[PDB]
């Protein structure tokens, strides 16, 4: 093993890391160890392993204070540091996160960008991840964030390798599993919840919220269609109802209306997430507390702000006074935030740059994650001078496509189009023009295929047969015609490829990354197991 990271070691210090600027690695002093003051308490996961799921929904419901869930872990770190937050840095904090924190509702770990990324960019198994930080965090609830019918992929896979993973993940550690569809189409999500509710574990049913409820001018995402949205989710037994406000669109008033009319129409708890792009999750947060909400969903104050969530510590000063209160330990809170500042000051090459208040968020409609990279994909392509345009482009083609939920992948194929439209200098005119000579990027042609769902209202008619020229377009989920995978048969051919055999989570983690998996398993037999390495000696040697 010595040979290998002497090999890692030397290939970075010589050649730098792969995709940022090399530098010297300067000094870090080691970051500062909380000093907590413990207090024994049963966590929703000790109600979640004695008496089960629905144990812990009555918990919820008869606790008088909102409850937070802390995304410091997966969606805190994919916003502003580009998800490469290594396990390394959140082993240190892990064991104080469980007994500072036992408050928490969940901690979100798991899931979205963080298991493509680790494998890819990290080095790192998300699987390991998982079990070191559950070994190292016994007492509070997992929480992952579950693409439908794509899981932790970005397309879709066949309704076996879904409850495969879903069985595995929630064996591994997970507890609660977050289930939304790109494009809100509830029979992506039915399959998901079942298998989470047949494994035992907490099925969190997602509404992914854009426009806004207030405007009458966009009247296709209005009150009804939301409450509409919610008796059918509840329909399928999940247990909490969750709202994901992906850009930050919803508004404080909007927040207050939509969670009081969500709590007319269900019994379920209500989540909330939002992000503080457009500097206003904070009143947000405040409004949808005083409409009754239950949980919602902050990041410690070093990884706050911008296009993460909104701080915890600040959240729990904004309801000191009032008449529900945020259930956590502040002053442990802010002991754990200062080794999170600390080693967010690892991670300079990944930050995003000076951020600020970003009210333009409530026109392009773009979620800060999908913002990101749609900058670095302009900048890879040259057209990063030219950013305005490409906001302007994507909300033009927002509104082409017929107004549709922009949240991965489906935000990824608005952002393919623009780039696509300014790539080449034409307008929506000349899309309904010459759109027969052209050739569309390949998420937007799978988008108009039906592969990601079925959009609300349908696609626009004209627009499908001018993206699709000859190609066959479904009307049913793409589970039903995805081709079929036997377990026994990709573990054979995976022992084969990586020399041995391998569990459950392998198989599985190979279906989904086939090429990703692999590299990850030439790149363990090359350098080892680099997630030992501290951050500085990973980044620079
Ligand atoms: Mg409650
Ligand atoms: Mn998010």
């Amino acid at each position: 093993r010595g040979t290998k990271t002497l090999h890692y070691l030397s290939m970075i210090t010589v050649n730098g890391f792969p995709g940022i600027e090399n530098t010297e690695k300067r000094h870090f002093e080691e970051p500062r160890q909380p000093l907590l003051n413990l207090e024994k308490k049963k966590t929703a996961k000790n109600i979640l392993d004695e008496q089960g799921a629905d144990a812990v929904v009555d918990y919820v419901k008869n606790t008088k204070e909102v409850l937070l869930t802390d995304t410091t872990l997966r969606d805190a770190h994919q916003s502003l540091l580009a998800t490469r937050l290594r396990l390394q840095d959140m082993k240190g904090i892990a064991q104080a996160i469980d007994q500072g924190l036992p408050e928490l509702f969940s901690a979100e770990m798991w899931g979205g960008a963080t298991f493509d990324v680790a494998y890819r960019f990290l080095n790192e198994s998300p699987w390991y991840r998982l079990r070191k930080l559950r070994k190292l965090m016994p007492n509070t609830m997992f929480q992952m964030l579950f693409r439908g019918s794509n899981a932790v992929g970005y397309q879709n896979y066949p309704d076996n390798v879904i409850e495969e993973f879903i069985r595995v993940a929630a064996h591994e550690g997970i507890d609660v599993f977050r289930i939304f569809d790109s494009l809100n189409w509830l029979p992506q999500m039915e399959k998901s919840i079942q298998a989470v509710r047949d494994n035992g574990k907490i099925a969190e049913a997602t509404i992914c919220y854009t426009g806004d409820i207030l405007d009458p001018s966009r009247p296709k995402y209005n009150i009804q269609y939301y409450k509409d949205l919610a008796k059918e989710l509840e329909a399928t037994g999940a247990h909490i109802l969750a709202v994901k406000d992906m850009a930050g669109l919803l508004k404080p008033q909007a927040a207050y209306r939509l969670i009081s009319e969500l709590k007319d129409t269900v019994d379920l708890p209500i989540h909330l997430h939002t992000h503080d792009t457009s500097g206003n999750g904070i009143i947000t947060y405040s409004g949808a507390t005083q409409a009754g909400v239950d949980i919602i969903d902050v990041a410690t104050a070093s990884l706050a702000g911008g296009t993460s969530q909104p701080s915890m510590q600040s959240i729990y000063y904004a309801l000191e006074h009032g008449p529900r209160h945020a259930s956590i330990n502040v002053k442990n809170a802010e002991q754990i935030d200062h080794y999170w500042e600390d080693v967010r000051k690892y991670y300079a090459p990944f930050e995003a740059g000076i951020t600020s208040p970003q009210t333009e968020v409530y026109m392009h409609e773009m979620p800060g994650g999908q913002y990101t990279n749609l900058k670095s994909q302009a900048a890879a392509v040259g057209l990063g001078h030219r950013f305005d345009e490409i906001k302007q482009m994507y909300r033009k083609v927002n509104m082409m496509f017929g107004d549709i939920i922009k949240v991965t992948p489906s935000s990824k194929v608005v952002g393919d189009m623009a780039l696509f439209m300014i790539q080449n200098d034409l307008t929506e005119e000349d899309v309904y023009a010459r759109g027969n000579e052209l050739n569309f990027p390949e998420s937007v042609v799978s988008f108009f295929r039906g592969d990601l769902g079925q959009p609300v209202g349908g696609f626009p008619e004209k627009l499908q047969k001018i993206i699709v020229k000859d190609k066959a377009v479904i009307t049913d989920r793409p589970g039903l015609h995805a081709e079929k995978v036997d377990f026994e048969t990709v573990k054979a051919d995976l022992e084969q490829k990586i020399g041995y055999e391998p569990g459950d989570h392998e198989v599985i983690s190979y279906i989904m990354y086939p090429q990703v998996f692999l590299d990850y398993q030439k790149m363990q037999r090359e350098f080892g197991a680099v997630t030992l390495l501290d951050t500085p000696t990973f980044l620079h040697g």
